[PDB]
């Protein structure tokens, strides 16, 4: 019944995660079988197509938080 | 009813696939009948020239994938 | 009757895509094409020309927006 | 109603093969009937004439997928 | 009386191709001929010096247009 | 008798075209000749040879507008 | 029972060795057999083939974990 | 139950020799008749004909592992 | 009194052409010889003699032009 | 009696030059004579030699030049 | 009781020679034998079965050597 | 008795080169040698291959050095 | 008393050419002998038997002088 605290950004984090919640995991599984044949094409151009969005997965989910946090420093930069 | 999560990159290595779906299965069935005679000047004239093209399926596809992971980064770099 | 609202720099992106709209649709087809044959000189040349201006349609496009939202930024910096 | 994909270096092939379908078999049934009189002038002048250009039918032929192969790389290592 | 979108980079590709337009048609033709009897020396000849041409063709074209690009992204580079 | 507006920087540019004004013409009567016959030495290295002038053209251009218009943003820093 | 510290991309380099812990002992023994009779075609093609999977058993390790990296890279990049 | 590893490259080679497995044993099995009886025609003509199979036994085996593995550097290539 | 637009690359060209200005028509001569009586051992000797040095007019040419460009670009690349 | 004015990074380049100042001219000169005969050994060797270092003439010395800049920076980046 | 300095890939290098140490040996006395005898057969054909695979001692020596270096490269290529 | 002064970085010039103090010795006493006979088989395997790592000697040096003053310089860009 | 100035690479040169200092007048007497003779066995075994050695007075010369330009290049790299 209990849940735990989340925040705005905590939320903006999770509504991008919602999108790519799969993403993590296939570019994880896919790193888990391309370790085992890494001279796989197919092992490599799957891992390595999901990876090129999992750099985003990183680097876009911190992007929208941090303009989401922007915002908020421009509303308390004003707190009369 | 349950479908695979795919991103956009994602799509673009399908849509290239999808023109070359066939090519991996022919010249995978060409290098299987090769093996047993790789004598063969058919064998390998028909390998070789689908080879040739394979050598796209892999690389003009993760190009062609790089390309428009770029332009991703170049909007983001801008993500002011 | 109804019209979706559209900021300035909103209007940015349009007044640049007013010259290039074509241009996603011909790169788009050129790379349909070109799925189907990767090996082909003539969708090779004809994509990478075209693929080689729309690295521009997002990387320019983006560049311009931000320099119209950067002397927006300019303006209220002083605003006393 | 169905037809098996052909890429374009695979239409370079069949372009060249167009031509001189017809010398394949005919050196072929020249083997077959040399085989029998392997010292008959008339099919050793015969065979040996129409093989020397079946050393083409093999030799020119990769040759020219080769360098429609080669132009092909020419485009994409400037795909920017 | 409606033409076609056309960019820079797209003028230049038909900047070069204006003065070697004919130049595909005369090594396709040769080819065409050469298919038929490729043991001719008049066809070999022809086909190959057109051919080696043909080479820059494709090479040539790509490496100027990369250039007029690259310039277009030495510019953009300083875009203030 | 009435002349355009020009600022600082827009005479810089000119003031660096000036002395390359002709470079421009040149390259470009080069392109429209190699074009002709991209296969002959002399265009090649008459047109190859200014391009890469004409890189610096475009390049060098931006550059000193640029150490001009950050010289501009350093005074205008101190704009107390 | 003491263990070692391990951060996570040190977990993403044993996660890639974990699939190909035995390439590199595979390869070991092939040039320790090799170096006895180089001129062995079967020690030639075995080290060989496993040498050319032994190239990623570097190259293509030290690139995931420079992905990993980068990622961590973008994430404290936007550390507010 | 234990089976050694093998990765991609290795399961190449491993395609390649199914076809010609039987072939490395002819060839020497041919060589240790004609070590008796180097001037035997009959053990000439078998050996030096399955002998120039076994020429391709060790060179297109280690072109098909070349090529799959040149695919491999290609894709690795782009390796965001 | 007019004199051409010309750069230090251009200079550069010139300066390396000053001293092989006569081997272009040495070689051209040559060949216009050679045209006639291909199979003269002279014209054959001193064609291909001035022809492999030839081939360093158009090499080395581009060779030093290079070069001199190349050091351009490092300074510029420090045009802070 | 009058002397032009130099600044600190004008004599850290004059520093740079004092060491080397032979160079420009032996290069040059290897270059005037290399000019006249290109295809000898001894001037190839000379001057590219000494090309080599006349590589560092340029680079090095801006970015000598650079890094005292660069401190100049640092310092007046602490203008308080 | 002092050892001289050994890098990795001098052990490569060692690793190799171990195999093939008396190689060199063996086709060096070949060599000294055929020299008072160049017409003897045994020496000739003993000779040159050893000198066969002395051009391996080097040539595979400095390939194995040569990748074991190349991986380094490729390490430190991502030595951020 | 007196010391001179030496850095941290120094002292990590000091610790790589430690381990390499007679690699340096090594790899010119090869060139040495083999400037007297470069056609030595001996002298060139023992210096490339000593050369190889002496790349690294350089190479690899600066880079580790680069690295600890890269953490030098993320220390002081949070000196608050 | 004065002497020319001369940097590292041009001391490495030097380094090289003091071994096989005499190897360039000697095979260039047997040059000048054999050209005499040119169907004296004598001066044909002597001259290419050191002329064989020759091609390395440049080639090795112009290998060793670029390895330590590299790790020039390799050290500036890091010219932070």
């Amino acid at each position: 019944m209990a849940t735990p605290w989340s925040g705005y950004l905590d939320d903006v984090s999770a509504k991008f995660d919602t999108g790519v919640d799969n993403l993590q995991t296939q570019v994880t599984e896919a790193l888990d079988k391309l370790a085992a044949k890494p001279s796989d094409p197919a092992l490599l151009a799957a891992y390595q197509s999901k990876l090129s969005e999992y750099n985003l997965y990183r680097n876009a989910q911190s992007n929208t938080v941090k303009v989401f946090k922007d915002i908020d420093a421009a509303i308390i930069q004003n707190f009369r």
